[PDB]
């Protein structure tokens, strides 16, 4: 029911305080969609760097996690809920940021030398959006303090910033430096799913939210392990696919099509 | 199959070769789907300013008419199919600008206040994609030259600097003046169609190219006529949208669901 009566409406202002608000708008419809039994053996991963350029940004990542494991007490003390969804809610409001400037740059390129993107862009902003249900997700088990939103904002003027640069000079620079971080993710929700299987982190969260049942498809009764478990398997993807990107910057392949959207 | 063992491999640069350069690949699977039928009655509207913000976007929108359809001689003599492919590249180019900023600012906002967006980013990522595949689809009837190719350069970096800052300092501003841009895509278009039926111009451009084919769903008996069709249509969406989003601003219902969604 949207035709030429509704394409000639001035405005549906009026409609507004009548549409229910629903957590499958959220986001698009391009859910991932995992089997917990398949996804469970996502595995840990590194991808050598081949020239400077990967040595540079790998040196980068691995900077940022000593930094950011040491100002944020993450190995001082047991593991918790509170430390790992405090983490987690904080790292993906970051992971969220390159993907949308990635995707914005070959949509902005495309348009001015009037260029087919083959596929590209598409990816990019799915990936950024479902990071950003990984956020959705986790502020929903956790609020946090002006602290927290503070250091939050000023690290997106500094981020957004970086990748938007770090883009014109050298997308393989950037999509080396999001494969790598994706190796630290998986690293990390891997160890938080093994604590789980281990007994030492014993997750009170277990009602996973509705934005995340919905998203992921998850049953009634998944446990947070199973959050987890899907979180980790999108990093990986993303691992895989932005490694697959710098790969094909570094062999001049920029322009040739995508090859995850036949892979699909 | 998508699963562990891929999502374990560390890349996938052996395969590109082995891809085919399909042309649905080109955009999302989110496409329009337009009854020919119905939209040929998509007609031409006009929202009334409100006050300063309205107006400023509203004059802005006219000047900006005026200078370029008598910088490019668009009105000087009488229609070609060239001067109407030629002014759709250059301005196509422009129109996919907007959607991707709110959109991308918007991201961020989520991002960073950690606030749900409610279906706002998605349409306006889809609004930049649409414009994008109009842009793609013209590239297929006219390659043009390169004064056009540095005009359309520059063009982005005005515009983008301009929708950047001003869609921070006032996303109402913005989506109004996208509103009375897309009222002039539509006036623009139906010309083109009345200009079609009136033998005007004579379309010599029928082979509709592959990606719309593909874009709009259309057969291969399609025209171009049936092809501004659904380009109009899109236009018309883009119109109301856009007004919906700033008349929502108007009233502070910027963090409120998008109607959209739930049309
Ligand atoms: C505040 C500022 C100026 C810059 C921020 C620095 C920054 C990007 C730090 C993160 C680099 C890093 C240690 C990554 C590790 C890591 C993740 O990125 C991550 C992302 C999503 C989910 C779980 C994650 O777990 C991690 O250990
Ligand atoms: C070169 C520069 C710094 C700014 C460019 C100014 C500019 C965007 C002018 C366009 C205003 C205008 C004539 C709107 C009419 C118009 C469209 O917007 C339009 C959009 C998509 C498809 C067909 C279109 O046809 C139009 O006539
Ligand atoms: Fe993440
Ligand atoms: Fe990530
Ligand atoms: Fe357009
Ligand atoms: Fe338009
Ligand atoms: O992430």
């Amino acid at each position: 029911v949207w035709g030429h009566t509704q394409l000639n409406r001035l405005s549906f202002l009026e409609t507004v305080p009548v549409v229910p608000l629903r957590v499958s708008d959220e986001s698009s419809e391009d859910r991932p969609t995992w089997s917990l039994p398949d996804i469970e053996n996502v595995a840990i991963t590194h991808k050598k760097p081949n020239g400077l350029v990967d040595t540079l940004a790998y040196r980068s990542v691995r900077t940022c996690r000593w930094l950011f494991d040491t100002f944020s007490l993450y190995r001082f003390g047991s593991i918790t809920e509170s430390k790992v969804i405090s983490r987690c809610l904080f790292l993906e409001t970051v992971a969220g940021v390159p993907g949308m400037v990635g995707g914005m740059l070959r949509h902005l390129s495309s348009l001015r030398y009037m260029t087919r993107d083959k596929g590209w862009i598409n990816t990019l902003l799915v990936e950024a959006e479902n990071e950003r249900m990984h956020l959705m997700t986790f502020i929903e088990l956790r609020q946090p303090g002006l602290p927290l939103r503070v250091s939050i904002i000023i690290t997106q003027a500094i981020m957004y910033l970086f990748l938007l640069v770090a883009y014109v000079i050298s997308p393989r620079f950037v999509h080396r430096f999001v494969g790598y971080l994706e190796e630290e993710a998986v690293i990390t929700y891997t160890g938080v799913m093994r604590a789980i299987d281990e007994g030492r982190l014993r997750p009170t969260k277990n009602d996973v939210p509705e934005v995340a049942r919905v998203y992921w498809n998850l049953s009634k009764n998944a446990t947070f392990r199973d959050l987890i478990n899907v979180i980790r398997a999108d990093e990986a993807e993303h691992r895989v696919v932005n490694h697959t990107f710098a790969d094909m910057h570094e062999k001049r392949l920029q322009n040739s099509v995508n090859p995850f959207v036949v892979l699909k």
